[PDB]
DNA sequence: CGTACACCTGATAA
DNA sequence: TGGAGGATACC
DNA sequence: GGTATCCTCCATTAT
DNA sequence: CAGGTGTACG
C-alpha cells in the first residue's frame, strides 16, 4: 500500500525528481558584505507521503527539518552548510543525478566549497557566489541583477551522455514524476461502451530529451511526445502486452516508494482484469471503475 | 470488436 | 519546484 | 556585533 | 501528474 525502504540510488532518482538545490543571497545591513549566503537541500512532497520524508531523513542520519510547506506539502530541508559538506556532497559526489538537475548540483556544491573556507564573508568571495548563483535554478532575482550588475553568470556545466545508472534510480524518478494512469475512453464499437485503457508516462522538462529517449531503449518500448503547451515530454507506454510484460515486472521488483506504490499495486489489479478479459464486460468493467476511483487522486 | 498511437484539457501540489 | 521574510541561536 | 540556522508562508510551472 | 478523444487498423 505503502512504500518507504530506501535504496541510495532510489534517493537518487527520487531527488532528481524531486529535489532541489538552491542558493540564498540575502540583503542584510548586519553582514560586513551587506548580503547573507544560504544553501539548502529540499525535497517536498504531499502530506500523505510524509513517511516517506522521514524515511529520507533516518537515511541521512536524521540531519535536517521536515515542516509544513504548502496546505498540503511538507518539506525536508538541510541548511547548514556544515552538514551539507559533510553528508549530501559526499553522498551526491558518489551517487551521482542524472538529469539536468545535475548541473544545478555542481554549482551548488562550488558555493559550498567557498562558504567552506568563509570567503563568502568576502567582497570576492561574494561576487563569485552571485556568479554561480546567477546559473542555478532560476538565476539571480531582480534585486541581485541590479545589485551585481557586473556579475558574468559562470558557464552552466556540460554533461553529456547520462546513462541510467541503477535500476533504482528508475524506481525513484518514477515515484517523483510518473504516472501510472487508468482511463476510460467512450467507444461506440466494444460491447460494454467504453474501452478500459493502460497508461505508464513519465513527463520531464524538454531539456532533458536525451535521458527520456533512452527510456525506449531502456525499458524496451515506449515512445517520446511533447506536450503541445510548452517545453515538456512524455514518455508514454499504452501498449498493453508491453505494460503487463515490460513495465509491469520491472515495477514489481524495483519498487515504487511513497503512496504511489499502492496506486502502481490497484493499476496491476487493473491489468489482471484486462489479461482475463473481464474488462469487456459490465461486471469487470465496474471492477475497473471501483479500482480508478480509490487510485491516485482518489486514493484517501 | 477492440486496441493503440497521436492528440487533447485540467488541476496543483511539487 | 524553487523561492521569500522575519526571528532567533550561536559565536 | 557578525554570523549561521530556524520557522512560516508563497507564485508558477513542470508535472 | 492525471484523466479524456479520434480514428486507422487487424
Ligand atoms: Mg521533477
Ligand atoms: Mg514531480
Amino acid at each position: 500500500g505503502e512504500n518507504g525502504k530506501l535504496n541510495p540510488w532510489a534517493v537518487v532518482g527520487f531527488i532528481d525528481a524531486e529535489g532541489s538545490f538552491m542558493v540564498r543571497v540575502r540583503k542584510n545591513s548586519k553582514y560586513k558584505t551587506g548580503w547573507l549566503v544560504v544553501a539548502i537541500f529540499s525535497v517536498t512532497v504531499d502530506k500523505k507521503d510524509l513517511f516517506l520524508l522521514e524515511s529520507l531523513k533516518t537515511f541521512f542520519g536524521g540531519l535536517g527539518s521536515i515542516k509544513k510547506s504548502g496546505n498540503s506539502t511538507f518539506s525536508y530541508r538541510i541548511e547548514s552548510s556544515e552538514q551539507l559538506t559533510k553528508i549530501i556532497l559526499p553522498f551526491f559526489d558518489k551517487y551521482s543525478l542524472i538529469t539536468e538537475k545535475l548541473g544545478d548540483y555542481l554549482l551548488f556544491k562550488k558555493v559550498l566549497e567557498l562558504m567552506g573556507t568563509k570567503e563568502h564573508l568576502t567582497q570576492r568571495g561574494l561576487e563569485k557566489i552571485v556568479s554561480l548563483k546567477a546559473s542555478i535554478n532560476k538565476g539571480l532575482s531582480e534585486e541581485l541583477q541590479a545589485a551585481f550588475p557586473q556579475c558574468v553568470p559562470t558557464p552552466r556545466p556540460e554533461i553529456n551522455n547520462k546513462l541510467i545508472p541503477d535500476p533504482f534510480w528508475l524506481a525513484g524518478f518514477v515515484s517523483g514524476d510518473g504516472s501510472f494512469k487508468s482511463i476510460l475512453k467512450k467507444s461506440e464499437s466494444i460491447k460494454v461502451g467504453f474501452q478500459s485503457i493502460l497508461v505508464f508516462q513519465i513527463t520531464q522538462h524538454a531539456r532533458d530529451v536525451k535521458l527520456m529517449e533512452s527510456l525506449i531503449s531502456y525499458l524496451g518500448c515506449g515512445f517520446i511526445e511533447k506536450d503541445s503547451r510548452g517545453p515538456w515530454l512524455y514518455y508514454t507506454v499504452t501498449n498493453f502486452s508491453d505494460i503487463q510484460g515490460k513495465i509491469i515486472p520491472f515495477f514489481h521488483q524495483y519498487k515504487i516508494i511513497g503512496s504511489k506504490y499502492g496506486d502502481y499495486m490497484d493499476w496491476c489489479k487493473i491489468a489482471l482484469i484486462m489479461q482475463n478479459k473481464n474488462h469487456l464486460t459490465p461486471e469487470g468493467l465496474n471492477e475497473i471503475r471501483a479500482l480508478k476511483g480509490g487510485m491516485n487522486k482518489g486514493r484517501l
